[PDB]
């Protein structure tokens, strides 16, 4: 039962979380964002990559965000308003093969 997820650090909540177990591994989680913050949240879409971390079923998980799901929005407060997609898909090596790591670590 995934209750328990943390999106790297930030632990989330969700309405209908739905994970595609097979060819690719895509967490689609539903999170319905409230118009309290929606203001700036219209603007963010899919933005980075996820650090997808579940102790339950031991996923340190870093995926992708294919940025082309026609989606919006990215995190902020689960309440029960705006149902947004944030689909992950199973990482590829497809884009790129430069270790681009340096942000502030």
């Amino acid at each position: 039962m995934v209750k328990t997820l943390r999106l790297n650090n930030v632990t989330l909540e969700m309405a209908a979380y739905q994970e595609e177990s097979e060819p690719k591994r895509k967490i689609a989680f539903t999170l319905n964002v409230t118009s309290e913050t929606y203001h700036d949240i219209a603007v963010l879409l899919y933005e980075k990559t996820f650090n997808v971390e579940v102790p339950e079923r031991d996923l340190a998980f870093r995926g992708e965000m294919t940025n082309y799901s026609t989606s919006l929005t990215n995190l902020y407060e689960p309440g029960a308003v705006s149902e947004f997609y944030i689909e992950i898909t199973e990482i590829d090596k497809n884009a790129d093969s430069l270790e681009h790591h340096h942000h502030h670590h």
